[PDB]
């Protein structure tokens, strides 16, 4: 398998566990985390590399990439970690800044039941990704793709579309390879 | 920054990639008329890809892995292709018969008919050609959005690809974006 179950015990198992909690914000008393997997997919990583050199290569501003937070539900998670994120695996219901595969800077977001909802045992799944998110423009709802970067641009559209050019919040990403799973939190609703 | 070269029509490039197209265009042949080819030029896309294609060489015993196919496609979306590829999301929409994925033909008089190549104003069809990592295909159905499963007696859980039918496929289906490099644009029309 391309999961691998980290140790409590580890560096890893902990910045990934702190940074999903220091971001949890309302839902950070009632959320604990179940289990820690890292990711593998040498291909996918391997094209994630090349696509990330060109960006860094391409623009001006940083940081092109980040990392960010997906929520799933448990059956797309063994084709996310199999292929990656793309619309075909992950939640098409939300349109409102394009029709991509949507990321969070803050898990409070993605630990929404409507986004990781729990299966039989209550689990749900969160992606932890890196995200070349680029340069990023204002998503439209229903767009296909990223939005058109219009005559002050060589490019026609931007790398992804976000909610809000202030404290942008969600990332939207069209490109399979733009998106790199690296861990994936298992938690649970706790009163 | 640009994608997209015109080939000279006195060169072996131009004539080999018109050689191809004329060869599968069938009853069409007489009635399609080229008016431009253009190289495609898509750096890192090409990279991804040869990086696929190094792995499903490795893991297939049988060949070939890849094939050249043609997709037929509308003037919008043209630059959209250019510029990042073969996708339902930068794609026109394509068929949904054999799987929600990005359609291409072996033979060009598929990709030729107007249905999935519309002319612009001035009558001009877009057909890309294209380099397909099509590898262990399965029989498409509609509503599959990735190929399907190859089932009992199989490591691996689902095909790389789908088709039409596995005798003689014209049609194949993928579904990632890196599967597919766009190598050509033939800019054709038809002729009365
Ligand atoms: N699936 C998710 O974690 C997610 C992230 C941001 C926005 C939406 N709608 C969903
Ligand atoms: N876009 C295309 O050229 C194409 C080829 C074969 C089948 C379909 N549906 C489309
Ligand atoms: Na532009
Ligand atoms: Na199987």
């Amino acid at each position: 398998n391309n999961l691998e179950r980290l140790a409590e015990n580890t560096g890893e198992f902990q910045e990934v566990v702190r940074a999903f909690y220091d971001t949890l914000d309302a839902a950070r008393s009632s959320i604990r985390v179940v289990r820690v997997e890292r990711v593998s997919h040498p291909l996918l990583q391997q094209q994630y590399e090349l696509y990330r050199e060109r960006l860094l290569q391409r623009c001006e501003r940083r940081p092109v990439e980040q990392v960010l937070y997906h929520g799933t539900t448990a059956p797309a998670v063994p084709d996310i970690c199999a292929h990656g994120f793309n619309r075909s695996f992950c939640g098409r219901n939300a349109t409102v800044y394009g029709k991509g595969v949507y990321f969070a800077k803050r898990a409070s977001l993605s630990v929404q039941d409507r986004y990781s909802p729990p299966n039989a045992d209550g689990h749900k799944a969160v992606f932890v990704a890196r995200v070349l998110t680029g340069d990023y423009g204002q998503g439209r709802r229903g767009l296909r793709a990223p939005p058109l970067r219009g005559p002050g641009h060589v490019l026609l559209r931007y790398d992804s579309a976000m909610d809000c050019i202030c404290q942008p919040s969600i990332f939207v990403i069209f490109h399979d390879t733009q998106a790199l799973p690296t861990h994936l939190i298992t938690c649970e609703h706790v009163p």
